Parts: C-alpha cells; structure tokens; sequence
C-alpha cells in the first residue's frame, strides 16, 4: 500500500501543478516556463540548472504543447535544435538529426549565421541567430 | 533505500507546494485554486483538464479546508455537487446522494431552476444556478 | 517499471518547482521561501505548518544556498537556530549544538537579550532578538 500512495501523492502534485498552470505533461515529457526571456544558451543554462534541457518537440504533440505555451505567454521560444557544424542540417542537443519538422513556409531559409531555431505563436519555426531573447521553456 | 528516498522527496515537493499556498492536505485529499472565477461548468473543465475534481466537502474537517480557500481567496466557491433531475435532492458528481451538509439557514431554498450550490465564505451553503462566476477549487 | 516511472515524475515536478523558482536542493534537504517577513516564532509556525522546519545551514553548501535566497528576495533571514538557556551557546531546535558558523565580524556579541540569529545577505550572521520581520526561509 506503500506504491499505490505514492503513485496517489504524485498525480496530486503534478495535478496541483498542472492547476496552477506551471507544467503541461504530454506523454512521457513535462513541458514547464517560469516566463522569463533570455537568450539560447542562457535558456541552455536555466534549464540545466533546474534539472531538465531546453524544449524541443519531436512530435506534433508536443509541437502542439509548446506552440500552447508561446500562445500563452504571446512571445517567441527557442527550441532545443541547432545546426552548428553542419548547415541546413539541423540536430537536437543530443547530436542526433531532427525528424518531426513545422517550418514557417520559406524557411529554414537561414544564413550560415542563422544557427538556431524560434517558434513563432502559431507553432511553425523559423532558423534565427541565437541571440535574441526568448521565452524559455524546458522539459523534464 | 530507494523507497524512502521517493518518500522523502514525494513529502519536500507537498511541502513546498503548501508553503507556496498551491494546496491544502485533507486526508487523502488535497485541494488547490489558480485563483480563477468562472461557471461551474468550466470549473469541472478546469479540474478535469488538471487531472482532478471539482472540489466537494465530504466531511467537516474538508469544508473547513474549501472555506478557508473561499476565505483568502475572499469569493463564493461552487462545489461538486448537483440536484439535477431530482429536486431538493443533491448528488455528487459521482451520483451518489450527498451526506454531510452545511446549508446556510433557509437553505436550500431553491427554484427547480437552482441546480448547483455554491460556498460563502463563511463556510456555508447556498443553492445557486449555476451560471455565475465562482472561484474554482479542485480536488485531487 | 512503476518503480522507475516513479522516480522520473518525482524528478518531473521537482524540475518545475526549481524552474519556478519554489525551491533549491542542497544534499538531502530543500529550501523554500514564499517571500513572507514575519518574526521568528511565525516563521517556526509556517514551515511546520507547511511540514518542514525554520531553515538552518549546518554546511558551507547549505549556507550558500539561504545566502542566495536572502540576495534574490533583498532581506535577513531568520536561521532556526537560538541561545536560550544558555548564553554564548547556540543551538540548533533539535536541541544540538551549533557546529558549523558564519558569523559576521564582531557577532555574537549579543545581549542576554539577543537570542535568535539573522542572516544577512551576504550570507553572515548577526544574533538578534527575535521579534524582528524577516524573510521566512524553510527546509523540508
Ligand atoms: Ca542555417
Ligand atoms: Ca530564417
Ligand atoms: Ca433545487
Ligand atoms: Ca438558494
Ligand atoms: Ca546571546
Ligand atoms: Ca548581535
Ligand atoms: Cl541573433
Ligand atoms: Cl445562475
Ligand atoms: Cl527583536
């Protein structure tokens, strides 16, 4: 009976949470924003520092979550891709190639010089330099 | 060991989410408020779409939680329950017949056309339609 | 599997609660503020309230840690630690003997009347009398 309790405690906070709108669950993901914008690598390094990574979507579930989010709070989000060494060849942070895309039409139209990914409110991406500010949203 | 450590942790996040004024532990329940008035319907969306209830005092000691929620929160609250399609009799959104009560003195009162009961802040109940805008507490 | 199902939901909400800024993980223990003043016996009353305790820092790590709390919220923090009985003597509320200080140049260089310590936001110690409003800092 120990389990089932804590399973029971569990749904409760992450419910209270959800409530109080401070996190969005979609599968197996947590999506969460305190509201703040900063730049790409400082969103890096808010959520590391939390315990989780920047965001990213890998399906038009989670596209749908975090376009949401951008809804909400009515500004840009980075997302967690780059393409870096390679261009026009975008990858998570993991090093592995993105799949899932929602490109803004005409883009990824970017410069060699345009090495990270916005979300626009619509939920559709636009290649962009990374140092603009942006509504962080990071994912656990 | 890892039983504990859940255990421990599971009691720190409950913590702090108390300390924050985000929930209320009654028993097995705990109850919560974004702070957000709307009708009950969208109440029951609202609770439902979090992973909870709308809020409903089952016992004493759980009104005296909701009321206090009305209270600091200074608003009347709808509760889940319902006399729909018997009058005079109210049930709990799970169908079952309502126990425990705390009608304010006269009440309930109410036209075939007060289906819903909504809270005082004083703790106390009122059948109401159910179309105004009441602060929404949930259960989880 | 439900074992490690659990573990990852615990991470989950205690990545959203550090996110928001609700609390900082030192070690086994987790610090929270709601960013009420109020004097030491009312902050005693809420962090058991909440089910944890008036925070202390028993580590340079945990010291850090309310040092950085005091600095984003800009006022001394009441530290659960007093020289009651015993003067010159202080003691954590378990009843044991302070090991690890930081006192501030000079301090303790308190009155009889001087029972309780205060953190400044430099992170140092002052005793104080207790019935000053500071900002209540727990640790669950
Ligand atoms: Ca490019
Ligand atoms: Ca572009
Ligand atoms: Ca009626
Ligand atoms: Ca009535
Ligand atoms: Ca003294
Ligand atoms: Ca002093
Ligand atoms: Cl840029
Ligand atoms: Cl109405
Ligand atoms: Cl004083």
């Amino acid at each position: 009976t120990e389990l089932y309790e804590i399973k029971h405690q569990i749904l409760q906070t992450m419910g209270v949470l959800s409530l109080q709108g401070s996190m969005l669950s979609v599968g197996d993901k947590v999506f969460s924003t305190n509201g703040q914008s900063v730049n790409f690598d400082t969103i890096k390094e808010m959520c590391t520092r939390a315990g989780g990574n920047i965001a990213v979507p890998r399906t038009p579930e989670e596209n749908e979550a975090i376009a949401s989010i951008a809804k909400k709070y009515n500004n840009y989000v980075y997302l967690g891709m780059i393409d870096d060494q390679t261009e026009g060849d975008f990858h998570y942070l993991d090093g592995a190639s993105v799949s899932y895309t929602n490109w803004y039409p005409g883009e990824p139209n970017g410069q060699g010089k345009e090495d990270c990914v916005e979300m626009y409110t619509d939920g559709t991406w636009n290649d962009r330099g990374c140092l603009q500010y942006r509504l962080a949203v990071c994912e656990f």
